[PDB]
RNA sequence: CUGCCGUAUAGGCAG
């Protein structure tokens, strides 16, 4: 398993803002991070994360190589957020641990409309660069394995195929 | 929210 490191940042409490706001800016910001480092072996995960209640939790979870995550880290992309976060220490990941995928889910008028020219999940409130328009990203918490699967990550860090360490 | 792939109105994806 290549992708042995990981890192954690903690939404640090504020008034102003929810946990939920605050996980969705962290989040498009390491969106943005991911799509300028260009590659597809990052992954996150929400360890805090609570499926009965629909939160990710106030925890975000980096995975990848000790390269990949050192050269993750180096950009300025934590510009003007940081204030806002918690950092653990870049790290191996405990073992042994299970594994499971996080990934991007989905699920009428638009439906209608391709048609003529032819989710209780978390999420995280994003929005497209260009179009302005503001979309819910739901996120689920695959089922535990006990390996991992060869596989990679979308620009979200969510699951192309691959898997991450649980803990 | 908007679009893409697909006969789909199944099932997949993109921001």
């Amino acid at each position: 398993f290549t992708m042995d490191h990981y890192l954690d940042i903690r939404l640090r409490p504020d008034p102003e803002f929810p946990p939920a706001q605050l996980m969705s800016v962290l989040f498009g910001k390491l969106h943005q991070a991911l799509v300028a480092q260009g590659g597809d072996r990052i992954g996150v995960s929400f360890p805090d994360l609570d499926e009965s209640r629909s939160r990710l939790g106030e925890r975000l979870r980096i995975h990848a190589s000790a390269d990949d995550l050192r050269a993750l880290l180096a950009r300025p992309w934590l510009e003007g957020l940081r204030d806002h976060l918690q950092f653990g220490e870049p790290a191996v990941v405990p073992h042994p641990t299970p594994y499971r995928q996080v990934s991007r889910v989905q699920a009428p008028e638009r439906l209608r409309r391709r048609l003529m020219r032819r989710l209780d999940l978390p999420f995280v409130t994003l929005r497209s660069q260009s179009t302005g328009q503001h979309f819910r990203l739901f996120i689920r918490h695959g089922p535990l394995q006990v390996t991992a699967e060869e596989g990679g990550f979308t620009c979200y860090g969510l699951s192309k195929g691959g898997f991450v360490p649980w803990f």
